[PDB]
C-alpha cells in the first residue's frame, strides 16, 4: 500500500459509548473515554470492550446499540459490526433540522444549497442583515450590537 498523505488530515473525535447491562451501579452509564484516530478507538472498542481472542461469548452493549446486545457466530462477525458504532466524518451538516453528513467536502457544500437560499437563524437585531444557521452563532453576534454608532444615517 502506498499514499500521498499530503500535509495533514482532519483531526476528529471519537466515542465508544458503552451501556453495561449487568452493571450493578444506576443510573446505567457509558464507558467514558475519547480517541484521535479510529484504529485507536478499534482496539479499545474490540478488546477494551469486546475483547480478545481468548473470550468466547463477546457481546457489544452500546447505549443504543441496533442489536439490542445479540450474540454472533463468529469473531469477525462482532467486530465488524462496531464498524456501525464508528461512522466517522469529516463535518456534519450545517442545518439543525437535518441531522445530515457526509464524508465528502463537495457533497455537503451542494447539498447545503438544496436547502434553502436564506437562513433559519436570522440576527433578531431589527436593521441588521445577517444570518445564521445555530442559536449559538447568532447570540454570539449580539456581543456587538451591546453598542450602536452614530454617524452614516442609511445604514
Ligand atoms: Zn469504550
Ligand atoms: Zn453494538
Ligand atoms: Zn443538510
Ligand atoms: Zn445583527
Amino acid at each position: 500500500g502506498s499514499s500521498g498523505s499530503s500535509g495533514q488530515p482532519i483531526k476528529q473525535e471519537l466515542s465508544c459509548k458503552w451501556i453495561d447491562e449487568a452493571q450493578l451501579s444506576r443510573p446505567k452509564k457509558s464507558c467514558d473515554r475519547t480517541f484521535s484516530t479510529m484504529h485507536e478507538l478499534v482496539t479499545h472498542v474490540t478488546m477494551e470492550h469486546v475483547g480478545g481472542p481468548e473470550q468466547n461469548n463477546h457481546v457489544c452493549y452500546w447505549e443504543e446499540c441496533p442489536r439490542e446486545g445479540k450474540s454472533f457466530k463468529a469473531k469477525y462477525k462482532l467486530v465488524n459490526h462496531i464498524r456501525v458504532h464508528t461512522g466517522e466524518k469529516p463535518f456534519p451538516c450545517p442545518f439543525p433540522g437535518c441531522g445530515k453528513i457526509f464524508a465528502r467536502s463537495e457533497n455537503l457544500k451542494i447539498h447545503k444549497r438544496t436547502h434553502t437560499g436564506e437562513k433559519p437563524f436570522k440576527c433578531e437585531f431589527e436593521g441588521c442583515d445577517r444570518r445564521f444557521a445555530n442559536s449559538s452563532d447568532r447570540k454570539k453576534h449580539m456581543h456587538v450590537h451591546t453598542s450602536d454608532k452614530s454617524g452614516p444615517s442609511s445604514g
